[PDB]
This record gives C-alpha cells, structure tokens and sequence, in this order.
C-alpha cells in the first residue's frame, strides 16, 4: 500500500512506491489578454460629469449554460441591469424604478467560440447585440446613470452582481466558467491566474490536486446506483467517482484508474473489495466512457460498451452488495476525481483524477457549480486540449 493521495503508486516488484507521472500533455497555453470569469472579477466605477447613457462592448467564450456575465446600475433598489445566460441562451434582466422585467431570446451563446457582445442604452430603448446584430430591444424609461452632488454617477460589475442573487427579477447561479477579452467601456492586471485557456473543449478539467462533492441519495430494488463517466485521462491511476461515509471512516463504492491486475484498468469496488476489472487504454489520449450500475443482487461495469469480468463469486456478490445496502441506508457524501483523508485500505484507489472528465449519476447531468464544493482550480465546463505533436 502506497500514498496515492500524495501522488505514489506501487510499481515493479512491489517493493517500492513510485510517483505518478502524466503520460499525456495538455496543453497549458494561456491568452494574456483574457479574463477568466470563473472562482464580481472586477468591479468599476464611472464618475460622469454632464449627463450619459451606458455603451459596453466586449468578446465573450463559453461552454457554460449558466451564469452572469455583468451588472450596470446604482443601488439595489434603483435602476439597473443585469446580463446573464441560463439553458445557453443570453437573458436580460432589469429593474426600474424597483419594477423588474426579464427577457431572454433565441440566442444560443454557450457553444464555444468567440463573439462580440454589445449593450447599449438609448433614451428609448436598451439594445442588445450579438455580432453586430440586434438580438433584444426592451422599451425602458429612465437612466442607468445617476445623479451625485454635481456628477453621474454609474457602477458595473464583470462576472457578478453587487448584491445577492437572491435579489435578482429572477434568481440564477450566478458562477460562470467564460473567457472576455477587448473589454470597450463607453482591466489588464497580469495575473496567469485570471488568464483562461488559449483554447476550449467540452468537459471539466481536474488538474490532479483536488475534488468536488454533492449530497445525493441513492435510495429507490430498493436502491440504485448508476453512473456514466466520460474521461480523456492524463494519467493512469486516480478516483472518478466515490462514495464516503464519514461516521465510518469508509469508502462505500468507488469507480477508479488503476495499472496493476501490470495492466492499464478501470477499477469497480465496495470498499477495500474490487467487483471487477475492465481493460482500457489510459494513455492513448482518446475519450472513453465508463458505465456502472448497481442494484439489488447485480452489479456491471463496462468500457466502451464491452462488460468487465466479475472478480468474486455469485455468492460474495450477494454479500457485498448487502453490506452496500447498509451503507446507503445511511447519508453519504459523493465525490467527483477524488477523496478525503480516508485509510488507506479503505479502497483499492486514492489518488487525485488528473484529466478531463463528465459525470452523468441516476441519469442527471452533473454541474459542478451546484456542488456543495468544488476545489478551486477545477474548471467547471471546459477542458484544454491534449497537446498536438511537433511533426
Ligand atoms: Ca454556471
């Protein structure tokens, strides 16, 4: 037994742990001249002498479906405007005088590539525009700009509101994984960590340091565990998908990248017992899924749609999966590329997931923004591509 947890896995003979390297590179390009939106970004300030009307435009990138994009405005509860995405399309959201309205149009937004987004008021209307084209018009009357002593005054806020969303005409998410760049106000602090990705893919990146966990319940068989995973790993041992019981100190189930029968695998398991082992080229930098269902007296793990060899007998199996049952009995936390401080034989993996990875559990999508935490350095809706060979 080695610290997976702390980047060691057996190797040869057994007789020592070795660190785990990544066999495949992604690519760590960044754009200097990007704001990354995810982890308000930037809040700013507009002192105005002689009355004006709000004019804002910039590049925007992403995958995410939710989110807010910026706000524009005074207080709370005087006028202002708010745009965001919700189900991938742009949606506008206002209040005038405490009066709130939302309008949201066919645009769909979160599918990756770059564009130019433009927000203006006019003394009729507020405009909208998506490449040049006019995509929202609401009728409005008043000022986004306000009054202070003898100047206009007007605050906006990048990647978030002011206030809490709770506030909001309609409540939203507001965390959003997306790129802005050739901001036009009427922000450039270098910061590598506030760069994003020189370029996207679909899919959450766990960099291998951390992990993300939900309250899910498995109960009605009288329970159910389903779970379909697509990874493109960078290396070939680490947890995908986990449960824990805290009160035990016990790892319930757990789906997992392991190279030792050597042997590049994927790992089925209830506690320190493995259910069954299923070849799979890690290291070839393609996409893969994995499936795995569990239900009363039956358990299946596939890989590619090819079904792994049971690892225990008939019997044994009926004996596990009881103890299974128990376990779910009770409230159990689930874990997304790795675990907490738990004992080493408590299951056959421990190692952090490095790579890009989509979890889907009892047929829902999961979204790493609604986790009850996420570590900080997973990105939630995009993936760098693996690194292209010289030629
Ligand atoms: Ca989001």
């Amino acid at each position: 037994h080695c610290d997976g947890r702390g980047g060691l896995k057996l190797s040869q003979d057994m007789d020592t742990c070795e660190d785990i390297l990544p066999c495949v590179p992604f690519s760590v390009a960044k754009s200097v001249k990007s704001l990354y939106l995810g982890r308000p970004v930037i809040r700013l300030r507009f002192k105005r002498l002689q009355p004006t009307r709000l004019v804002a435009e910039f590049d925007f990138r992403t995958f995410d479906p939710e989110g807010i994009l910026l706000f524009a405005g005074g207080h709370q509860d005087s006028t202002w405007i708010v745009l965001a995405l919700r189900a991938g399309r742009l949606e506008l959201q206002l209040r005038y005088n405490g009066v709130g309205r939302v309008t949201s149009s066919g645009p769909v937004i979160n599918h990756g590539m770059w564009q130019t987004i433009s927000v203006e008021e006019l003394a009729r209307n507020l405009v909208i525009k998506v490449n040049r084209d006019a995509v929202m018009k609401i009728a409005v009357a008043g000022d986004l700009f306000q009054p202070e002593r003898g100047l206009y005054h007007l605050n906006l806020t990048v990647g978030g509101i002011p206030f809490h969303e709770k506030d909001l005409v309609q409540p939203i998410n507001p965390r959003l994984d997306g790129c802005m760049r050739s901001w036009n106000w009427l922000t450039v602090k270098v910061n590598t960590r506030m760069q994003c990705f020189s370029v996207t893919e679909r899919g959450s990146f766990y960099p291998g340091s951390g992990f993300a966990f939900y309250s899910l319940d498995y109960m009605r068989s009288t329970w159910e565990v389903e779970v379909v995973a697509h990874i493109r790993p960078a290396a070939d041992t680490g947890v995908l998908f986990a449960l824990w019981a805290p009160d035990l100190r016990a790892v319930p189930l757990s789906v997992a990248l392991v190279d030792y029968h050597k042997k590049q695998l994927v790992v089925l398991a209830v506690e320190h017992t493995a259910l069954a082992l299923m070849e799979i080229k890690v290291c070839d930098g393609q996409e893969h899924v994995v499936t795995v269902s569990l239900r009363d007296g039956e358990a299946t793990l596939e890989v590619d749609g090819t079904r792994g060899q049971s690892e225990v007998s008939a019997a044994q199996l009926q004996e596990r999966l009881a103890v299974l049952e128990r376990h779910l009995r009770s409230p159990v936390l689930t874990f997304a590329g790795g675990l907490p401080d738990v004992p080493v034989t408590s299951a056959p993996v421990t190692a952090f997931y490095r790579g890009c990875m989509t979890l889907e559990v009892n047929r829902r999508l999961l979204d790493l923004d609604e986790a009850a935490y996420k570590h900080s350095d997973i990105t939630a809706h995009s993936c760098p591509p693996v690194e292209p060979a010289a030629a």
